[PDB]
């Protein structure tokens, strides 16, 4: 059995990667579809990307190209992939470099470096393409020093083909008529595809599309940003789940494929990737923030 | 009971994935020969173990008649992780939620509330918490609808730790628990966890940690932390055990590892709690050390990468 994390004590925070919940999108669903919510947020690093992180450490020792100690675990990335090989590195003793744009927040590089993650800071006007050619220069310059980014191509789309989405198969009941993802590297899209066809689903399977290559995707579904952004602040509201900019993006794909006439009554699936924190000082909770900045305080005079 | 099975199930409502939450030990920061249990509150859906008292709230006052969904309005006179929890659950059951406030309460904290819809009311700095409760007071005379929900935090806060959290640690350490230890103040698990072990029969020792720079016989010894300790635990927790936690946190974990370095617990089973992620103290003190540190990082000269 996957351990059993609820009734047993676990030796390391690895063992709580993965096995996530489903949730039913209940007050924004006004639809005669089902909308089922694989909440990838609640991940222990609160994101999808725990699972690559895992991934990567699990399959790279056991083929004998990571070794504790001695490699040097080198990334490019500022988002959630930096995050959770930064979170996994300290655990499992490796040395993480993350390269970043100096244009990145202050909270994202102190996520990192809570870790001990050496953070790693290049010119704003070289933007990602910057931090690429630091990492990649960092390990031509240590052989035992690695690119993480090849693991990650290699492993991603196994690591959900083997665990999310088997979990997603058991949770719906082995019914599933339609499973939505984003078109994003590091997702969930292709491995948890291939585990359904496997299984014998006869899901639909649609690939998201943000607006601001596979045999197994069954259509794409172009999402507007200003689509994306209001239906995460519309989810916090309605069903009380608190996401980043790609789950809103999925579940306004999922709203709009559960309009159709031929989904009445069918379970549609879709992913949280990330909790919505993260991005509490971001452009997608802007609106937020401005209002709550400039609320009136009741005077002195009124509270006797 | 019928405990959801959340691993292999789809949840009607986030409701129920509050609870049943991970048991971790400690690791690589436990050098000791006693094992420490960290129950990991950080892990409930948002992020806080008073998550299970929001849960409380709503859940145990409706069946009073007390909260009626949809006429009720929803009174909550802090900003802290339980007014998070009343403004999260409020909104998905249908309630208007308003959190009265001081202005001087971090912008980050009225942000929070504010993602989930409620009514977030700024009182005078100079008033302090006093302000906010007389303001509270104010909404709930003029509108019987209107409900205080800090009397319903007070009835039913031990309670939910008696009927939830403690049987868990009881389940998940099988039956094996020699200490129990957890901070002071209100919103804690202590009293209502030391209850749940005491009717099981447990002798475990049950140690308060109160941080410094029923509540009587539950206590068998009180663990003074300094808040420099707790601060420094906390940020060495992360880098250890991957475990990310708030000031309370750190604190426990301290302490557990004072109790856990004592002679007679050699063998035995420690358990404290990590209350709440760390991700909410980012923009704190609690990370400042680390927030100075990246604000001042040197960048890579063009040249270097050309
Ligand atoms: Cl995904
Ligand atoms: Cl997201
Ligand atoms: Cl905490």
């Amino acid at each position: 059995a996957p351990f059993d994390k609820s009734k047993n004590v676990a030796q390391s925070i690895d063992q709580l990667i993965g096995q996530t919940p489903a949730l039913y999108l209940n007050k924004l669903n006004n639809t005669k579809a089902k909308v089922v919510l694989k909440m990838e947020c609640e991940n222990p690093m609160a994101s999808v990307k725990d699972r690559l992180g895992f991934a990567i450490y699990d399959k790279a020792e056991k083929e004998g190209k990571l070794i504790p100690g001695k490699s040097i675990v080198v990334e490019s990335s500022s988002g959630n992939t930096g995050v959770s090989l930064a979170h996994l590195g300290a655990i499992r003793g490796y040395k993480v470099i993350i390269t970043m744009p100096e244009s990145m927040s202050l909270e994202r590089r102190c996520l990192l470096r809570i870790f001990g993650a050496e953070v790693i800071l290049t010119p704003a006007a070289l933007g990602m393409k910057g931090a690429v050619a630091m990492a990649k220069k960092i390990v031509a310059a240590n052989p035992n020093a690695v690119l993480a980014d090849q693991f990650a191509t290699k492993y991603n789309a196994l690591i959900h083909e083997e665990t999310t989405g088997p979990e997603i198969w058991e949770q719906t009941n082995h019914n599933v008529d339609c499973f939505i993802a984003g078109v994003g590297t590091g997702g969930t899209l292709t491995g948890v595809a291939r585990a359904l066809k496997k299984m014998g689903s006869h899901a639909r399977i649609v690939a998201v599309e943000p607006t601001e290559d596979r045999s197994l995707i069954d259509e794409v579904l172009c999402v507007a940003g200003d689509d994306a952004i209001e239906t995460a602040l519309k989810l916090t509201r309605s069903d009380g789940v608190f996401c980043g900019f790609s789950g809103g993006a999925n579940v306004y794909a999922a709203l709009k494929i559960a309009e159709r006439p031929e989904m009445e009554g069918k379970t549609i699936v879709t992913v949280i990737p990330s909790f919505g924190e993260r991005y509490l000082s971001t452009t997608l909770y802007r609106s937020v923030r401005d209002e709550v900045s400039s609320l009136p305080v009741v005077d002195a005079s009124e509270l006797q």
